[PDB]
């Protein structure tokens, strides 16, 4: 499942001491992002025409040009990223909701590329079309998830996406507060009818598996409640999300990696969606939240697994491959400035520099940005510069 990692640890470089990325390694990786834009254009062109979502399809390549204009400012960037937009547009059938795979990606992916070209009217009228989602993921009675692919969770990133990407009063913060309550009441409903009120206070399940980690389970939910721009309660925060973050931590395997869900006993997933990769995002952010030091100790333990399980025989990607879990070692950075986890990041760079010359098996969708080459474009984009990286489509 993964590669032997063959780099030392920082301990036993690419940076110099004031964190700063050495000309020579830039370089490297400004050549392979020329070098994979131009096999991932190449490839796009046999892609699923149909396939609109940001996770797998056209939405998530428009997503990777705004990051390229996030980061060199080249507006030759931004334009690219419209022409991937306006496949997504016209389709929309409103029964999927999320940012990752449902309509929330395509309507708030253009209205901040709309915004970016200043043609507000276009902008305003998919803020105006993602909203009319409102009513679907609010309604407790519908049968929808909480999690973040398809559920309210991943509703919910696609307004803090708006009001952190356009800017707050894109969204009205009384629709924020509807899906947090939405959210809220599901976690505590499920968790009285499994008896764990006290332990667990807000309990999720999605096909009636309580999955644990970022994609489908608890760990991105909660993560999602602890953004800023969520602007949950101090309250809810310490009564309900906190112990629920507790509970999830204590079914950690002794190997440090996290299960798939709480009944399974068997570690085996290193992936963004499902382990460590993914759970390490819910103990940063609760170390941002609540301060405690257990939780970045933890990340730090998080961060150890993934050193030596990240490297993935799966491939390159972000959801279940390397640039996804080697994200992991920039957040870590991010919150620490300890140049391990940038020396670490650095070598799953590395790694993906060499990109198809490991015998990883070739993923069903190769080019997008969730499963394949877009994805590794986006994470060796952000090794550029460690300061201001975004895991896609989950940091804020
Ligand atoms: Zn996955």
């Amino acid at each position: 499942r993964a590669f032997v990692n063959p780099f030392p640890d920082y301990e036993a470089l690419p940076f110099h001491q004031d964190g700063k990325i050495i000309h020579n390694f830039i370089r490297r990786i400004q050549t392979k992002i020329k070098d994979l834009l131009q096999q991932m254009e190449e490839g796009l062109k046999t892609a699923d025409p149909h396939d609109c979502s940001a996770y797998t399809g056209w939405t998530g390549i428009a997503l990777l040009y705004l990051q390229l204009y996030r980061v060199t400012c080249d507006q030759t960037y931004l334009l690219r990223s419209l022409d991937y937009v306006k496949r997504t547009l016209r389709n929309l059938n409103g029964r999927r909701v999320t940012f990752l795979c449902g309509d929330a990606g395509p309507l708030a992916v253009g209205a901040v590329i709309y915004h970016k070209l200043r043609s507000d009217c276009e902008s305003q009228e998919c803020v105006t079309k993602l909203l009319q989602l409102q009513r679907s993921v609010v309604c407790q009675e519908s049968d929808l998830p909480d999690e973040l692919l398809y559920g309210r969770a991943g509703y919910l990133y696609a307004l803090l996406y708006l009001n952190t990407e356009i800017g707050p009063g894109t969204v009205c913060e009384s629709a924020i507060k509807e899906v947090v309550n939405a959210i809220i009441e599901s976690g505590k409903t499920l968790s009285r009818e499994e008896r764990k009120t006290e332990r667990c206070p807000l309990l999720y399940q999605w096909h009636r598996k309580q999955y644990v980690g970022a994609a489908h389970g608890m760990a991105g939910i909660y993560y999602m409640l602890m953004q800023p721009a969520a602007k949950v309660d101090q309250e809810t925060l310490t009564e309900m999300v906190k112990p629920s973050i507790d509970y999830v931590r204590h079914k950690k395997f002794r190997s440090g990696n996290y299960p798939s869900s709480l009944s399974n006993e068997t570690d085996r997933l290193v992936h963004w969606c499902h382990g460590a990769p993914g759970v390490i995002h819910m103990l940063m952010q609760a170390y941002k939240v609540f301060k405690e030091e257990k939780y970045l100790k933890e990340a730090m333990e998080c961060s150890d697994v993934i050193w030596q399980r990240g490297l993935l025989r799966k491939g390159y990607g972000i959801c279940h491959g390397t640039a996804g879990n080697g994200y992991s070692f920039l957040s870590l950075y991010r919150l620490t400035q300890d140049k391990k986890y940038l020396y670490r990041a650095c070598k799953f760079a590395e790694w993906c520099l060499d990109y198809g010359a490991h015998g990883c098996r070739i993923p069903d969708r190769p080019y997008s940005l969730f499963e394949g080459m877009a994805g590794a474009i986006h994470f060796l984009s952000d090794v550029l510069g460690p300061e201001t990286s975004r895991f896609p489509a989950f940091e804020l």
